[PDB]
């Protein structure tokens, strides 16, 4: 029998965010610099305001920054993970959650997870900031466990059900993505309800243009980042039907379950409606799944962690729905390669102009895998835990201790 | 016409919490000391764990502490409010929300509220910590506006619809509350699902005992603080029917809307099922209301603020449902005294043994009204804003600035 060490320490750091260096990248996808496609007039719940229409950074989409959680075993072996939470995330880990982590066996992952959810239920809001923090701890624990055992997380889960992961790319250049080998391209909408018919015409024209440039089989999708209402989303969906838009994503704020049910009913035949990247907790996904949307897209570092993601996958599978996680790099790779119902995955372009394969969490992860010709072979993931190391060269800050 | 000043500064402080003095009380109801009824073997989602069964403080119900938000107008007049968020709440106000507040007219309350919701949607989780912070800002704004205009918030809202507010008391001593003049007493359950039939027997016996001591007309209620499941809650509800328990509260975690619908259907005839203190955003309450529960109980400082509470009241009223806010002291008083569908209100005993009328938010609020003979006359609320001043004698800490 294999002997397992206990967890000795848990520590949290952060980079980027309102109290560090702006544009640090890493865990917080939106903590970028200037002239980045990911901040180029993207439609949001705030773009109806003139002062917040051109830039998401202007309303503060980058204030949190990156949270880094590292768990150390008694034998000095360590595991870690990153997510979006920054300094406040550090407070939660160092001043609250540490009590459930330290002293546990490295294999007590599900126990620690349940205790974190139970202990923070009174202030977690079942999603967002607090759940991002819990997710980061969960991932760090899986990483440590796999590194202690000497196995990649995907093998601990029951092995891969496919030899490689195929990706679609999210960014402003589906055409460049096709050249890179991706199977599809998801573009962000730039106009919203306040833009009316003109907004619909413009975003639909954007899709029409890429359809002409990419061909019929390369998938095209629209990401709406919680910026619409049912009527606008319905009009946009129908305006894009002629171009065989594969799916229209997150048209509504997360609490609007009833609206998603209506939107899905109104959707053009064969066109999928998706959401989920901002939802958290298994129970929320149960409610989301029952709205009838085609694909739920939890972010492994935001939905509650790998422990929760695996449950969401089972939920979707029981209903014949697909689960295609939001970004997440290796944290998603090790999970989805084992999911029969995750036939493809997402790669969110961190490259300012979507012309290069800059790593998903650049530069916080050392040796971070990137799709080559739109794919990541399972052999690439054949390393202990999630297979990466923390880039200690980054200016990590430790705001709290215990 | 009256001239209104612009908002010049917004500042956040905190007391209590994991990074200050434990047991500070104030905004965080649970940041108490030892031997307090509010921490006496209260059933929770964590009490199934032996190490966290006896005390909620042990699992960290007190790590956040009190958040204090003060908004200052150009004319030097100030308004403020308190809630549960502490240090992290300060980060959110000083490093993110300040951009939507400063520079606005003191009357731009609803605008600032919508911008706070839109700008934090990507990490707010629609409730909990972030929403508590937003609520605190909202309340501070109403306070400032009323103080600038020279009117109590309840008059700005459209006046009182009753001359006094009648209260029920939450605590371990319904009998002592009856002597104090309260119209009812809500007790916390001490056992949970893991305790099975014995747990049900014990909490039901507790209700039976108070029914014998208090008489038939004094109301009795059970608060279950998200600690049960549908079957346990159903059994407990039926076990308490013989004693005419008025309602059984928050039996399930907030995301379990489907469970609440089932619980309400299973409830004994005439017995009410309530929840809502941990829910946030108007949309969540729409979903909650549709489960059919009888009373929604948002906390003004957690649900999104006064701006949101007024909307929730309209939602409930449109359906014939009642809205009875969770604690909140003056922040609830000024709102509910104007609600036709809030016939009574709650006073959560901060007194360690529920024998005295220690102020709801003691000691952070100066001149904080307390029910006298179970009531608060509207004349008591006849002061600008929410009618109270910040107890600057407390050891307020300013972790962030901008
Ligand atoms: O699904 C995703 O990769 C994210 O939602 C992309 C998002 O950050 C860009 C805004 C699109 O409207
Ligand atoms: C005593 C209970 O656990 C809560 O702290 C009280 C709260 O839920 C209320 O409704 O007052
Ligand atoms: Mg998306
Ligand atoms: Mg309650």
């Amino acid at each position: 029998i294999m002997t397992l060490p206990k967890i000795k320490h848990v520590r949290a750091w952060f980079i980027g965010g309102a109290t560090a260096e702006k544009g640090a990248g890493g865990g917080d996808y939106h903590d970028q610099g200037g002239n980045h496609w990911i901040d180029d007039h993207i439609a949001t719940p705030m773009s109806k305001y003139r002062d917040y229409e051109q830039s998401r950074q202007s309303f503060g989409i980058n204030v949190l920054g990156t949270l880094i959680v590292e768990v150390e075993a008694e034998n000095r072996q360590t595991g870690f993970a990153v997510s979006t939470a920054g300094e406040m995330g550090c407070f939660i880990v160092e001043k609250h959650l540490n009590r459930f982590i330290e002293g546990k066996c490295v294999s007590d992952i599900k126990l620690i997870h349940d205790q974190m959810l139970g202990a923070t239920m009174y202030y977690s809001g079942s999603g967002g900031l607090v759940m991002n923090t819990i997710s980061c701890v969960d991932l760090a624990l899986w990483d440590l466990f796999g590194k202690v055992v000497g196995l990649p997380v995907y093998k601990l889960l029951g092995g891969a059900v496919r030899d490689e992961i195929q990706f679609y790319a999210t960014g402003a250049r589906p055409d460049l993505a096709k050249e890179m080998g991706f199977i599809g391209g998801k573009m962000p909408t730039h106009w919203g309800p306040h833009d009316g018919d003109a907004g619909i015409r413009k975003d639909a024209a954007m899709v029409a243009d890429m359809r002409e440039k990419c061909g019929p089989d390369f998938w095209l999708m629209l990401d709406c980042w919680m910026s619409q209402d049912v009527n606008y989303a319905t009009k946009l969906a129908h305006a894009c039907a002629p171009f065989n838009l594969k799916w229209i994503e997150e048209c509504l704020p997360p609490q609007q379950y009833e609206g998603y049910r209506e939107l899905k009913r109104n959707a053009p035949a064969g066109m999928m409606v998706t959401s989920g990247e901002h939802h958290g907790t298994l129970q929320s996904f149960r409610t989301l799944a029952e709205t009838g949307i085609d694909i739920m897209q939890p972010d492994v570092g935001w939905c509650g962690g790998l422990t929760t993601l695996v449950e969401i996958a089972a939920l979707a599978k029981s209903r014949g729905q697909l689960v295609v996680p939001h970004g997440s790099s290796v944290y998603s790779h090790h999970a989805v390669i084992t999911f029969t119902n995750t036939p493809f995955s997402e790669f969110l372009m961190t490259s300012p102009d979507c012309s290069t394969l800059r790593p998903q969490f650049d530069p916080i992860l050392l040796d971070e895998p990137v799709p080559v010709n739109g794919r990541i072979h399972k052999s690439v993931l054949d390393k202990p835990g999630f297979g990466v190391e923390l880039n200690r060269d980054c200016h990590l800050k430790r705001p709290y201790s215990h």
